[PDB]
């Protein structure tokens, strides 16, 4: 007990961000705004991506719980004890700290900051059956209500400087592109390629920023079958001459997601695979030219869709078309609300920044088995897009003989 | 639709796994028995943890849903499409795949899996809200009992090919040790550390293994400020010489976590913060003789806790001694039932492999600013414990001087 359970300790100096002041404020500005129209006291935040979008600070789980509450006039982070004073140099506004010596210590920390309130905002879509329960233990009177859609919806909307943002990253997207393709030779093993890669945009990376974490940065080179899912991890396969490859680049900035998807191959490419690899090539094209402000994204979908049914490739799509970009990474995040498929009749918004990455999968034993998937990401704007994908696509550029 | 929703796809053939089919087949039916005593007609796991000790496989999130039914006979995981065969090739049983054609693709699946069921085990930890509610649309009479917590008990008790995992881990966290030992020198950046490290753990990996997936392996090198917190990232900060350093190192396999966390100073080290490093040192070669089977979490903490208070420490603590190892990681896992924190009753028993990781804080401009740790893994016995740990620590070999 002689032990502090609640205290704030704010070791050192408010950290550096890409972002200005006025940037948070408006986003901490567009829930309380929410929040006054759906008769909201308070909003808990918990997942790590709207704590990253609310607040500039992403932390590190393990385990814990995690939180973010903000009233009319207040913004505050609430954090462990094992992260010391780093949660408060990195967020914007303040941050209290809670301990493991009692099981209930940050529900303590919530209701310190919760006094008073009758209606609060949690997500219903980050929040467990669990920690529910525990939720309305330490705040019996208190209704709850969904801020989860809500935010995901304000956020697939970004600002000049979150597009500042995600510019850059695609930028060492690149850096990390041009590694990947130097690395590539008959011989050596995958996880040796992402070595090089991922070290690539790390140093990139740290060299951009005056400030910057160094976190999640990742590669995933695919060669043979392990191509054939998208999100494979790494392994220590031998990569062969002839082999179809996956080259993806995702360098993750002070929270922010960018990638860079590019099939490739080694040596040299067969007449089965250069086939498909054109059509999806040719796909790609037609994709980066339906994003616009005011398409649905099911229409974007089932045009392309057509182009795959000529050619008999449609069974043999994998995923999705695109999603929204932002604050997301591979274990958090991601704005549902704007996905390429059918059934999505969401319409696309000047600000909004989404992907085209059209891939088909054919299986073990078929000629030209493998995975094919270009990426690109494009910025939507008033009465157009951008494509801010520098790295070629294609066979008329990736098929390295190094 | 001319397009598939829920179709199984088994690209490619069965990848090796550390585990034989034996153990295997073991925690499967660990779950098979306690749904017969408690009534239970079919297990829905979807959290990252439960999914890769029951199936052998860890997913990949990306925003989308994933789960492994578990009835008397069966024993299937549910994949995405974007993932093709690579589920089916690491799960340890059957796998079916769903699309992202339709919204609820993912609910016929497990609706398919679950027929005739009317009391169904899921995660109450894991499972959202907006989960919840979707689940019980897409199975209407079905009952919801809680299965996370019955399965957290049971995975405590690691078997001889867990431990045997868990050695393997250890020794790579050594291997990452003397790679960050032999990078340490005033002048370089954290990040330079951090990569020559994590590349060390993930080239002896890849050698260890006929086949092995590359993932999440990383490392924490904190200088100065930065060891305040013991999860906080890898930032460009330039180490300078007397600074105090956290080395830590995480790799996965297979989906294990093993850690080696050391304090380290550069060059020399002020007499301020010889003093608390040593006492921090004694707190610990204590905490390793408490690790034994009989001892409850919260007797070996009150027990530290007086060392502590006898040189007014105490009120520096950052977190909990230990915690239990097997199945976990820094986005998942975690078996909450075995923390040794000062509420927790439970008793340690033969088969569990638990931490002792002692830290203190002292805040910037108080002499010995910065933060204190030592972490060892201890596999505890019938009639003791076994300290697997092999990197040395303390003032008698980390003052790097190079």
């Amino acid at each position: 007990a002689a032990m502090i359970x609640t205290x704030k300790y704010h070791n050192g100096x408010k950290k550096y961000t890409p972002f200005s002041x006025a940037e948070m404020t408006r986003r901490x500005x567009r829930l309380r705004a929410w929040m006054a129209k759906s008769x909201i006291d308070a909003v808990l935040f918990t997942s790590y991506h709207n704590i990253n979008y609310y607040s500039g600070w992403l932390y590190c789980y393990f385990g814990r719980k995690y939180a973010x509450v903000i009233x009319x006039v207040k913004a505050v982070t609430i954090s462990k004890g094992i992260d010391g004073g780093m949660p408060w140099r990195r967020s914007f506004g303040x941050n209290i700290v809670y301990t493991d010596w009692k099981r209930d210590n940050f529900y303590s920390a919530v209701k310190k900051l919760v006094k008073g309130a009758k209606x609060i905002g949690i997500e219903h879509d980050h929040v467990t059956l669990x920690h529910r329960r525990x939720l309305x233990k330490a705040l019996p009177g208190t209704e709850f209500v969904d801020v989860g859609x809500p935010v995901m919806w304000x956020r697939v909307i970004k600002s000049s400087e979150e597009x500042x943002l995600i510019r850059x990253g695609a930028r060492i997207s690149d850096i990390g592109g041009a590694a990947t393709a130097a690395a590539i030779s008959a011989g050596v093993p995958e996880y040796e390629v992402a070595i090089a890669t991922t070290x690539a945009m790390v140093r990139x990376i740290a060299r951009x920023f005056p400030y910057v974490e160094l976190m999640d940065t990742w590669i995933w080179f695919q060669s043979g079958i392990n191509t054939d899912g998208a999100h494979n991890p790494v392994t220590x396969r031998v990569v062969x001459r002839g082999d179809i490859l996956s080259l993806n680049c995702f360098p993750m900035i002070f929270g922010y997601y960018t990638a860079l998807e590019r099939t490739l191959f080694l040596x040299x490419v067969x007449d089965a695979s250069l086939x498909i690899w054109x059509k999806n090539t040719a796909v790609h094209r037609r994709g980066l030219x339906l994003i616009k402000p005011g398409a649905r994204c099911k229409d974007i979908a089932s045009e392309l869709n057509x182009m795959y049914r000529x050619w008999d490739l449609l069974r043999y799509r994998t995923f999705g078309y695109g999603h929204s970009f932002g604050v997301l990474x591979h274990y958090y995040g991601r704005e549902a609300g704007v996905e390429l498929r059918e059934d999505i009749x969401t319409v696309l918004e000047p600000g909004m920044v989404v992907s085209m990455e059209p891939m088909v999968m054919x299986p073990e034993g078929e000629p030209g088995a493998g995975g094919y998937r270009e990426h690109d990401i494009l910025v939507i704007k008033e009465n157009x897009t951008e494509n801010i994908t520098g790295f070629p696509f294609g066979p008329e550029h990736n098929i390295i003989k190094a």
